């Protein structure tokens, strides 16, 4: 299989190919391995000489594309590719993927979009199909460059600064109707509550183009230089990749990594203490806001010079509370993607989970009890105000049902905190 030079911003990293036998390989650029400021494209693909044939090569690149066959078919369609295989895919849109793995078979420009043209691109992304927000597996992610107060499409190899998500819509199941038509407002809101609570998350703005409302989340794998002259891409990978696992096992119930393996893995981070504290805090947070899709691919690390790594901010944060009620799901069905320790097993029922459960997990993970307590205690006295602040800071066209669905359910859980801290 032909080549596609792998680039990290403006540096040649290596080359990728494939074989007709069904195998895949990658090779590092000798001058890359010779630089003192070199670093592996993936922790699962250690810096080395000679092509790499391990499955980690395919998995890494295969984790760069949506794990949904439905979604891939669309891409393979509007782009015409041999098949759904990574290469054919990345050989078309690998110019602005996740991280800094720019692929290509002289720039610094873009193209502003009219409000009419903006609504044109967004609409380009959008029957009858263990609850998970991404069950429809029919949500195509896109990106756009934001210059000032305008939305533009990067021109050339120019990077994007925002990840764009359109409404998931209502999912029709045989015995249930999942109302995720307000997933944009959901995440927007959830990202504000997370920030207000001191969590490391990106900022997000709701795009208004025509009658379609979308979510624009700043990419933390990008960064403007001091003179706003160049927009740099930053190396990054998710837990599946770093562990050399396929996206098919991102969930723990499917054999994927849980809280234990990641916490242990973070002990080798350049910010071990901080990263373990933050990760653990996000678990309590997910529980509080009813975030059920905290799978392995929902956590990533920044690859730094020398092969050192550290936790990246948290992302794709969506509450399941808004989907509660009527013909939808019920609290009793809300389960964390990564279970906690139980008296004689695991706890995943957000409804049957209390402070004691998090404290029990910390102890076994060797996470300072005094820290777990501080996390529980900190939410106990900040949640009440946090909610109101977020609210009194929301637009006027923001749906009450969403805030009510989240706030109430949040205060309902937060009660178990105050009555202990
Ligand atoms: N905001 C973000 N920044 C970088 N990578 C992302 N992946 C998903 N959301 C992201």
């Amino acid at each position: 299989m032909p080549k596609l030079v792998t680039w990290m911003n403006n540096q040649r990293v290596g080359e990728l190919t494939k074989l007709a036998n069904g195998a895949h390989t990658f090779k590092y650029a000798p001058e890359w391995l010779a630089s003192r400021y070199a670093r592996p494209l993936s922790l699962s693909l250690p810096l080395q000489r000679g092509n790499i044939t391990s499955d980690a090569v395919f998995n890494f690149f295969d984790n760069l594309l949506p794990d949904s066959p439905i979604v891939r078919d669309r891409i393979v369609k509007r782009y015409h590719a041999k098949s759904r295989q990574p290469f054919d895919l990345l050989s078309e849109i690998g110019r602005d993927s996740v991280g800094a793995v720019t692929l290509i078979p002289p720039i610094m420009a873009w193209e502003k979009l009219t409000e009419a043209r903006l609504e044109e691109v967004l609409t380009a992304y959008k029957g009858m199909i263990d609850f998970r927000i991404s069950v429809a597996g029919a949500q195509e992610k896109t990106a756009l460059l934001r210059i000032g107060n305008d939305w533009c499409i990067p021109k050339g190899i120019t990077p994007t600064t925002h990840i764009i998500k359109l409404p998931i819509g209502e999912i029709r199941q045989p015995n249930a109707t999942l109302d995720l038509s307000q997933s944009v407002d959901n995440e927007y809101y959830c990202l504000l509550l997370a920030k207000e609570l001191g969590l490391n998350v990106p900022d997000a703005e709701i795009i208004k183009a025509g009658n379609v409302r979308a979510l624009a989340v700043e990419r933390f794998d990008r960064r403007w230089n001091a003179r706003r002259t160049v927009l740099l891409r930053l190396p990054q990978e998710d837990m599946c990749q770093t562990f050399g696992l396929p996206s098919s096992v991102k969930y723990e119930s499917d054999g994927g990594p849980g809280i234990a393996r990641i916490m242990a893995f973070l002990m080798g981070s350049s910010e071990a203490l901080k990263d373990r504290y933050d990760f653990m805090k996000f678990q309590v947070f997910q529980w509080l806001i009813g975030a059920t899709d905290g799978h392995a691919k929902n956590f990533s690390v920044f690859i730094q010079a020398g092969g050192s790594y550290r936790l990246t901010p948290f992302y794709d944060i969506i509450s399941a509370f808004p989907v509660l009620g009527g013909t939808g799901i019920h609290i009793s069905d809300l389960k964390l993607a990564m279970g906690l320790n139980a008296s004689k097993g695991k706890k995943t029922a957000i409804d049957k989970i209390y402070p004691r459960h998090f404290l029990a997990t910390a102890k076994v993970l060797r996470f300072p009890e005094v820290q777990m307590h501080e996390i529980l205690s900190d939410f106990a006295r900040m949640i009440p105000a946090a909610l109101d602040n977020v609210k009194t800071s929301l637009p006027t066209d923001f749906p009450e049902n969403v805030v009510t669905a989240v706030e109430s359910n949040v205060l309902r859980l937060h009660g178990r905190l105050s009555r202990e801290y």
